[PDB]
């Protein structure tokens, strides 16, 4: 009866082994969507980075009560929303984190289009948006000398710093280039 | 084991920036504003620790609400503000750093590992400005 | 009896390293279109 | 029976791949903060 | 594989993402997260 | 001894971060903080 014993174990060990390659090839699969996604998160990070093109701001009496940004694409970047990004504002007062909203405004920002279709996400490489903020809003309007580290970071992680610097002298200036 | 040590490799906190509040002449608060990874999962900032190597102190922080020798968890861009769902979640982490020891002088530096539920440390070595004068508020 | 085992999870793990090679060569696919550009 | 013994060793993979993928991201982390400063 | 996505829950808005495990008769699980773009923008067709 | 053996290599110990306090001018106290490893049971540290 030697080979009874034999034909119900073989069984068992058949479904042992099938039961071991069921957990490499899943956890496999696992990794595999994983490490997938890894990567193009993380070219996204390092390439998809807002590019500041120029920067003005309107000024009253001798104050820049708005300050004005132009960004762009980065080299190979993919579609970038200016909604999903958060620009910082390290003042000479205050120093906070702006968020995005619509319609002008007092510690968020506007992006107004000026080239392009949509007028808050960065589709081509000929696309340029105006990031809008009030600076007698966020803080105080700056007077001749004052400089703002702005630091716009994409809803991805990367970040392009700008320190906008007001001349020193504000005479005879419509709007002049922060 | 597959999915924890993955955990420990994926989920992992980047320090966007790190600002602090400045009295008198001394840096009061400490202010970090945190993102997920390439890849990460929710991150909860409730079951993670943070390491201040300070000048004068070494004490491992952990979470709290509305500190002392705690850190606390104000949200900037997203609906939770303990939990990083998304890749475009920003949550501010705040320390006091004139109660986990002493008030931060201009030029002090303090070393913070952010380190997650699952173990993925994140190290920033914070350094004051060596000069503080008509600078309201500092970047570290 | 062992060598029925060791058939099965033979075929396991060329699937399994088959998934693996296929993750690396696509991953670098995307960074090299991304990279060339 | 072969089974078993690939399940074991299994974790064992993943426990020193977690090992060497900790050692590189906490070294890089290291060299970013002193590059930086 | 056809699957309409407005009727099995809703139409995917950028950001979504889908865990799928095709498995067969015989119980051979294949898993892929689909993932919409975070963008629409000018895209006729997508690549999830 | 599958479960024992399953413990010796899945029960494990990481040590997060290695400190230590300083007096005049030599370290007398080495404090470890530890944490379990990927996919670990209950771990008394004091059978350590
Ligand atoms: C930043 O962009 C703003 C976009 O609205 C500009 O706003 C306009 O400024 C004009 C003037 O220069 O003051 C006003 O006539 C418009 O009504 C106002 O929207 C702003 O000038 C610029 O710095
Ligand atoms: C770090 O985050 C803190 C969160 O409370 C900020 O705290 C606020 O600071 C304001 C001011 O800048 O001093 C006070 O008006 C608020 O009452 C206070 O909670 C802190 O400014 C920031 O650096
Ligand atoms: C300008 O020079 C000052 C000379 O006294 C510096 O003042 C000292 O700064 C120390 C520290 O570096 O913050 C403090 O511990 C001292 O109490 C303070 O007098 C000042 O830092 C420097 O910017
Ligand atoms: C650019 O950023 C926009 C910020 O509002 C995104 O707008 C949202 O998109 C969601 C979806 O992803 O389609 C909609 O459910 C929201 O109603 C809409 O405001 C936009 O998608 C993004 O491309
Ligand atoms: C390791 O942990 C020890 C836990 O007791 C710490 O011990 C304290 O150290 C203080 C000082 O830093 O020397 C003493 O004032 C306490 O009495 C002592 O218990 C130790 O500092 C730490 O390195």
């Amino acid at each position: 009866q030697v080979g009874i014993g034999t034909l119900i174990v073989f069984i068992a060990m058949v479904l042992v082994a099938a039961i071991a390659a069921g957990v490499l090839i899943n956890t496999a699969g696992y990794l595999q969507s994983k490490g997938s996604a890894t990567g193009e998160e993380a070219s996204a990070q390092v390439s998809n980075r807002i590019n500041i093109v120029s920067a003005y701001g309107n000024v009253x009496x001798x104050x820049v009560d708005y300050v004005n940004l132009t960004v762009r694409q980065a080299a190979g970047a993919d579609n970038i929303n200016l909604x999903k990004s958060t620009i910082q504002w390290i003042g000479p007062d205050x120093a906070t984190t702006l968020t995005y909203x619509x319609x002008x405004x007092x510690e968020n920002f506007t992006t107004x289009s000026i080239k392009g279709x949509x007028x808050x996400v960065l589709v081509d490489q000929s696309d340029r948006i105006k990031v809008i903020m009030y600076a007698x809003x966020v803080x105080x309007x700056l007077x001749x000398g004052x400089e703002v580290q702005l630091t716009v970071t994409t809803q991805y992680g990367s970040k392009t710093t700008y320190w906008a610097q007001v001349p020193e002298s504000l005479k005879d200036k419509n709007a002049v280039x922060l």
